[PDB]
């Protein structure tokens, strides 16, 4: 209560030096209960100053002056100046007004979105402040909706300046941390809106195995249940809780077959038409909810109702879980209306996520975003994106920006959901992004033409998709370790560049560029290739330091902004000198944790990586060319070491140290080989190819090689050749 | 009209002529004050060049060497000497690349691709340097012409081009620092040798005269109106022209008909970025492709 | 007035601020004690150093506890305060709503440097007479952003010289100075000629100023004030009367390079009209496209 101040009809709680709760109450009673958004207001004491007069109060922290002149909250009575100079005159917050600078957050869904859509604000601002209004209902101690807050205005003023990571950590302290995901969530998911049989689904899973594509999750979309078989008097077949017996004559046996293949199983649930009289569970639900069965009274969807929720979980979901369903895909698109005023999507995510923990430890849902704090109910499901280059070009930005409201587990339909147009290169670029996204779930529309199976495409596209799908499983150790860091430390897997580089203007000018964990920087290509180059491109900002392409070892001297070119089969992913990345050596092998880790080391600096696991922690240190691996607990795990180009240690057990000062630091990547390959694939004149190869071979001085390419009439070819010269400088 | 006069001044003969039109007079004061002043400056330069031209004329007559040579006379085995049709040697000390295309209005500058042979080259007017061998697009305002001299070049100029006198009473010896050089000034009744050897400049003549010699070494007049044969040591004197990247960058950005935000960003970034390779990488991102080439010319000269 | 300012110790004493907590004297023009400390202890010492009048440059919104726009409070009170030390003194500030003509001069602010901005500005200026706000001062040549074009700068100065106020101003760019010698010799000489013409016109302007003050007649009138029943008086947005003896049709479009001349469609009312500079005659009534070199402006005077 030292950090609590009352003045007129207002209450101010100084939670941190940079976070102030602001309340109004007509009744002089203020709200202590949790809300849909806020789970915890216990924060360590902080120092601040007050100037309290007859008519006014000023609260002063290290970063903000908050002023209240009494009366009802207006833009004139309640306002704040930040103690920063990030702008010339955008340093003042006025109650109920917008200011410039917000770096945005996320939105409910990408349903029906072709390219960009507007986002809600987040808690991050280039000008150093943000206000997060709490407009939600209060909860009970066990987490049911209690009704309206007695704080009829309840706001959180964030004044973290450009300390974005601390703003997000303290947001997680206020709204609750993200829970740990289970390891299975981080592998490849298969999904398709397609009327598979038990037989054709298992045949497809076995084809994945034959094709060397690993999967963690088998999604079964809505054709699992009755659709066309629903009498039209009941409405549509969109909602269903009854297996189609022609396609799934023995559901538990089919789910047992997926479980024997080490797949987790989820079903699509369209909840909005509730439980109607044709459904297999209807007789039990009708008994529980005292429905008029002779008038075929439906159990209408009503998540405000405790008895409805219990019948839904116990008598509708329950029998399907007993057949082996592992977790629920909540696919809600029917609006925000309820008698309580609570969004039905929030009620579903909150209650289903809680219910999911009963049968499985660290279980998930798959559902759309339900507003600030809904990160407590992973995973995010963005929905029915339009299949286009424009949609892909929006999606990396969308994903990293979501970290600004703490929603760090978006699962996008990889390759896009529906409508749009066919382009196998779009499908391949989208999968590249997906593999370097929070979740890699392949999914598609009801079209006969939109399957994301790699072997849908030509041999080049197929092989590249298989390679990227294998890479996702190689990355599960790195992903699972980052997941435990999200849960315990409040750090997002995917960060916008400005989290690490808040004072670099270029960190705000590369919307689709992001940090992926702590060791990798990703610049997805999201534009159709230039046919004259047979390469796509993206402008990359390289921070200070020496950077390596993660795949090729091509080097780049930061700090620089440089257009980079890749063939459709290659993705721009970069690691600094000293980076250490663990990889599963056996990504196809079905085993709860890897029996073998590859330690991939980028030479040129010291580094360190901590591999967090279910039942271990393993530290890899690279210090003055000595690489050491230690673990809390011992195991039979075999460690492989790759130092730049070369495997140094194969399948060594236990803790150890090896000196790498003696070993070759340099990657094989060389200017001449890369130049020949770019000229060779280009759809340009052979005379141009001959002249460029000859002149760049003959001209010795780097500055004169650049002058030569500066004369080229092909402006994009100049930029491609300039990237090679910059790396070879 | 102005570009054509620039070429004419660096051609065998500079004869202004026109049609029967009331509208085609080549009088400088036909044009606006900027065009007029530039035409007057080039017309004065033609008379400053008469000593150099007359000496080359006597070399045509006695030695069979053309005043104007295609690049391939001096550089027969260089492919680039066959790829710059409008580029030529003008006497033995100067290389000319006339601009013969209408200016790019976004830059307020015309341009020409110049082949620089091996060696260090200087713009004859500005001292802007270029390291050969390179092919480089060069940009000039409509009032300026690409004319180049190698390190060690010695060019005589009439100090008094308006003065009516059968032979100049005063010669300016314009010396380009950085190498040895030599020039023989053939005249009606004399030969005068200017030698630049290990930083010692010597002037000797067959016959004596009252002619007064002026010496300009790079930027600076060293000797004013000295009579007779003499020698002066220039090892002690400033070799460098004033030409500098920063001044030239500001002028190009200032005249350009582009966005002020672009001007501000380019000036700021090229001032802040220290490493030459990263300055080039910055200009490589510019959406204006010709502006890239203009900024690249300045970075190449400032490397 | 924040705690680092030279006048802060005096303002802190007057307004009983907590100096050890560095309490700022926040802007509050609703507050009599704040206004008096602002005029007497903040402006006052700067006026004593010789400041003649105040450029009030307010861009931070319309919010106050009173509901009165802070810009109105500034213009109303500063204009009144300015009369203490100088007779008929001015301010320079943005428009604060109907009646704010009582506090000249108008300051239009941070226009984008473009042909489009110039093409709007004569219309903007004459139309303002319709709410009695007749002393707009525009940044001549445009304020910020936009693009370089020495002809735009010259056309903008031509308009400025025939506008209520001729104030050259620019952005923080190293590249946007309005100095005539920034430009080439042709542009420089023309800008110098127009700048000299502004001072030649001060007698005419000062006489019109006294007519605004005493008779309620704007210096700049839309054509329809003099010709209310002529449809063509509503079809020449940038054309205006300038005092009672001159009619101005600024050129606000980039020249046609084939002609080396810009142009504007001029409506000539009934009567015999002369170009003010050349004496070129025109028989009204007619609508006629007129062409001028970039150094010449269409300004006309009737016979007599
Ligand atoms: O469960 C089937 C799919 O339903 C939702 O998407 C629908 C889409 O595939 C198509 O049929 O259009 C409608 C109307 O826009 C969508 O509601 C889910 O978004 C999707 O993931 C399912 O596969
Ligand atoms: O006092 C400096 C200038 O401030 C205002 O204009 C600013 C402008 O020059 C630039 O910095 O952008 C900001 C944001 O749009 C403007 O506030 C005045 O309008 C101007 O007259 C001053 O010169």
């Amino acid at each position: 209560n030292n950090n609590i101040i009352k003045f007129d009809k207002a209450r101010f709680t100084v939670l941190t030096e940079h976070l102030i709760r602001i309340e109004y109450s007509e009744t002089g009673e203020f709200e202590e209960r949790m809300t849909q958004m806020v789970q915890n207001r216990e924060f360590s004491e902080v120092n601040f100053d007050i100037i309290e007069k007859e008519e006014t109060i000023e609260i002063i922290t290290s970063t903000v002056h908050l002023y209240y002149n009494g009366g009802e909250f207006t833009n004139a009575s309640l306002f704040a100046d930040v103690k920063f100079n990030f702008s010339v005159y955008s340093n003042r917050w006025y109650f109920g007004e917008k200011s410039d600078g917000n770096l945005k957050g996320t939105t409910r869904t990408l349903d029906m979105i072709d390219g960009e859509c507007p986002l809600e604000d987040g808690i991050m601002s280039k000008n150093g402040f943000a206000v997060l209004a709490d407009k939600g209902k209060v909860l009970t101690e066990v987490g049911d909706i209690a009704g309206n807050s007695v704080s009829t205005i309840d706001l959180y003023l964030f004044a973290y300046g450009r300390d974005y990571r601390q703003a997000l950590k303290d947001f997680y302290q206020l709204t609750g941390n993200t829970p740990k995901l289970p390891r299975f969530a981080l592998g490849n998911w298969w999904s398709r809106y397609y009327d598979y049989s038990d037989k054709s689904y298992l045949a497809l899973m076995d084809k994945f195995t034959d094709k060397k594509v690993p999967l963690s999750v088998s999604v079964i979309d809505m054709d699992w249940h009755k659709v066309s078989e629903v009498p039209s008097r009941f409405g549509s077949g969109w909602t269903g809780y009854s297996w189609n017996k022609k396609l799934f004559p023995n559901p538990e046996n089919f789910i047992d077959e997926l479980h024997q293949r080490k797949l987790k199983v989820t079903l699509n649930d369209h909840p909005a038409d509730g439980i109607r009289a044709f459904e297999d569970p209807y007789p039990q639900v009708a008994q529980t909810l005292d429905l008029n069965t002779e008038l075929e009274e439906a159990a209408k969807f009503d998540f405000d109702n405790l008895k409805f929720r219990k019948a839904y979980f116990e008598e509708v979901h329950g029998p399907l879980e007993k057949e082996g369903v592992d977790f629920w895909w909540i696919d809600w698109q029917q609006g925000a209306i309820s008698k309580s005023g609570v969004d039905p999507l929030w009620l579903l995510n909150h209650y289903q996520y809680q219910n999911a923990q009963k049968k499985h430890k660290n279980n998930i849902i798959l559902s759309r975003y339900a507003g600030p704090g809904s990160h407590r109910y992973p995973l995010g499901f963005s929905g029915a994106s339009v299949i286009s280059w424009a949609s892909l070009d929006f999606q990396p930005y969308f994903t990293s920006t979501a970290s600004n409201i703490g929603y760090t587990w978006w699962s996008h339909d990889i390759g896009g959901h529906m409508q749009g147009y066919k382009d196998a290169e779009l499908s391949l670029r989208w999968l590249q992004f997906g593999v370097f996204s929070p979740i890699n779930r392949l999914h598609s529309s009801k079209s006969e033409f939109t399957s994301k199976e790699p072997w849908h495409f030509d041999a080049v596209i197929e092989q590249s998709m298989i390679d990227f799908l294998q890479l996702r499983h190689q990355l599960i150790p790195y992903l699972y370790s980052a997941n435990l860091i999200t849960a315990s430390e409040g750090r997002a897997l995917v960060e916008p560049l400005y989290y690490e580089y808040p004072m670099e203007e270029e960190a705000y000018q590369h919307r689709n560029q992001y940090l992926f964990g702590e060791q990798l920087m990703v610049a997805p290509i999201t534009e159709k290739m230039n046919s004259l180059l047979q390469m796509g491109s993206v402008e990359v900002w390289f921070p200070e330091g020496t950077w390596y392409d993660f795949f090729s070892g091509q080097p780049y001297d930061g700090k620089v902004s440089l257009k980079v070119y890749r063939e459709i089969t290659e993705m721009p992913v970069f690691a600094k000198a000293g980076a250490i990345i663990p990889l599963d050596k056996n990504p196809l092998k079905k085993e709860e944790i890897p029996s073998e880790i590859i330690w991939k080391i980028f030479p040129g600096a010291d580094g360190e990586y901590l591999l967090l696991e279910e039942d271990n922690e393993t530290k890899a240190e690279f210090v003055n060319g000595i690489f050491t691996v230690t673990s809390k607990k011992e195991s039979s795990r075999k460690h492989t070491i790759i130092y730049g180009e070369h495997e140094i240690v194969s399948a060594k057990r236990g803790e150890f140290s090896i000196d790498l000062n003696g070993k070759e630091e340099n990657f094989d990547w060389n200017f001449s080989t890369a130049l020949f390959r770019r000229l060779d694939i280009a759809e340009i004149s052979y005379e141009q190819k001959d002249e460029i190869l000859q002149q760049l071979s003959l001209i010795e001085e780097h500055e004169k090689q650049v002058a030569f390419i500066k004369t080229n009439e092909n402006q994009e070819l100049q930029n491609s050749l300039f990237e090679l010269l910059y790396s070879g400088k």
